[PDB]
């Protein structure tokens, strides 16, 4: 890989993320989990970028925008019982999926009650790995479709007749 991954980050978080060595954390973890070598990961200030937002660019094209609450912890196996403990999560919603976040102090209480918590940087890594994995799956899917159009012996009218039937 010769083209770097770029993460646009909030201007107020950039120096903390550099001090936390986010780039090396990401590169190191991805290699251990997958055996694949990420290109260099560069952080850049995102103009107008609100807090808790990260934009992934590859080859200067926007790939995905993540919502990660830098000062909070993600409740990985969140259940509604959390609320019965007096803890009301920060909820982020992306499509059909909800993500539940709590304070560091709340996180420590939930860890004693069977919950698993991920800090923001670990969740940011997780978001990247999920995005990278989703894109690879779809790429393979495109290839499967090309193979089916190669193997296809039925013509279009006959093919479309069969589809409406079933």
């Amino acid at each position: 890989e010769t083209v770097p991954l770029i993460l646009l980050v909030p201007k107020s978080r950039r120096e903390d993320l550099e001090k936390a060595q986010l780039a090396e954390r990401m590169r190191s973890q991805f290699f251990i989990d997958y055996g694949v070598r990420l290109p260099e990961v560069l952080l850049r200030d995102g103009e107008g970028l609100d807090d808790n937002s990260i934009v992934l660019l590859i080859n200067e094209i926007r790939v995905e925008q993540f919502t990660v609450y830098f000062d909070l912890m993600r409740v990985v196996n969140y259940s509604d019982e959390v609320v019965s403990f007096g803890i009301n999560p920060t909820i982020h919603q992306q499509g059909s999926s909800q993500y539940f976040w709590v304070t560091h102090e709340e996180g420590e209480k939930l860890r004693e009650m069977g919950y698993v918590l991920r800090n923001a940087l670990d969740e940011l890594y997780h978001c990247l790995a999920v995005t990278l994995a989703r894109n690879v799956n779809e790429y393979f899917g495109i290839q499967e479709t090309k193979h089916m159009l190669d193997q296809l012996e039925a013509k279009f009218p006959d093919l479309l007749k069969e589809v409406l039937r079933h």
